[PDB]
């Protein structure tokens, strides 16, 4: 049938509540697939080859036993279908260089739910630079003298790295400096800010996009989690950065939305959807392996 690896972070440290990956696995499981398990470190590259030493995978809701190996083998990655990349940040050399690998498979026939180039080519901090509109004000810098001029200018500003650590930059504020000196490392990295928007009191959302299709319920993260339909400005937004991420073959992506302004675009390991799930008549594991399947077929 469909043969699906997955990559990903120690399946033995998950918490199946809330984790999203499991989420998948249990859906593509009850769907007949044969599942193959893999690691940053299972992935291997001989004379331009893409192999893995992979272990076939049962999942089950059990909390004291929720996955056991029944099987392993190493192969060619060219024999899997498709292969979800469900590993957490940082984006580090690491995880490029593991893009490189997961491309050589691609090339071969295999379905990278979210692809490689695409990965490489999508920041999801500066992703959203090709997105001005619908973004804060944001300047990406390595000089002091310009977060300090930005700040002068807004006031009220986000100060964050990156690669949350966010440091929230107001009026009266003695630090700016020491932020600064501390988020370039003398400025020697680059730092993001962005002026702040009061409207996160009123909740973080997560809206989740499944082959540039919004899932019309998202995730408020404002005091606690809150699912609920998309606001008529998630429509929009969603509506907006789709038809460009079905394009660059990113499959499965997280919006963070604070208000009506798009902060972020989660490419690597976005999450959310046990919480939206539990509360409201949607399968978003069951949109995705829709999409996986269709995509299989064309190509």
């Amino acid at each position: 049938m469909i043969k699906l690896g997955i990559v990903m972070d120690p399946i033995a440290n998950i918490n199946i509540k809330k984790d999203s990956s499991f989420a998948m696995l249990l859906e593509a499981q009850r769907r007949g697939y044969e599942l193959h398990y893999m690691e940053m470190g299972d992935l291997y590259l001989i004379n331009g080859e893409a192999r893995a030493h992979t272990r076939t995978l049962n999942v089950k809701q059990n909390y004291e036993e929720w996955f056991s190996f029944v099987g392993e083998q190493d192969l060619p990655l060219a024999d899997l279908d498709v292969i979800l990349m469900r590993k957490d940040p940082p984006f580090d050399t690491e995880f490029i260089y593991a893009t490189y690998i997961l491309e050589r498979a691609e090339e071969k026939g295999t379905l990278i739910v979210n692809k490689p180039q695409s990965l490489r080519d999508c920041n999801e901090k500066l992703f959203t630079a090709w997105f001005s509109d619908l973004t804060p004000e944001t300047l990406v810098t390595r000089n002091k003298a310009q977060l300090k001029a930005f700040w002068e200018k807004h006031s009220d500003i986000i100060l964050k790295p990156l690669d949350a650590s966010i440091f929230r930059v107001k009026e009266g504020d003695p630090n700016l400096g020491v932020i600064a000196e501390t988020l370039t490392e003398h400025g020697t990295r680059y730092c993001m800010a962005q002026n702040y928007l009061p409207a996160i009191k009123d909740g973080d959302k997560r809206v989740l996009v499944v082959d540039g299709e919004p899932v019309p319920y998202c995730l408020a993260r404002g005091g606690g989690g809150e699912p609920r339909p998309l606001t008529e400005s998630d429509w929009k937004i969603a509506r907006q950065i789709g038809p460009t991420l079905k394009e660059k073959g990113l499959i499965f992506v997280g919006l963070d939305i604070i208000g009506d302004r798009l902060t972020e675009i989660n490419v690597t390991s976005p999450t959310c959807i046990r919480e939206i799930e539990a509360e409201f008549p949607v399968s978003i594991t069951g949109m995705l392996m829709d999409a996986i399947e269709a995509r299989l077929q064309q190509q």
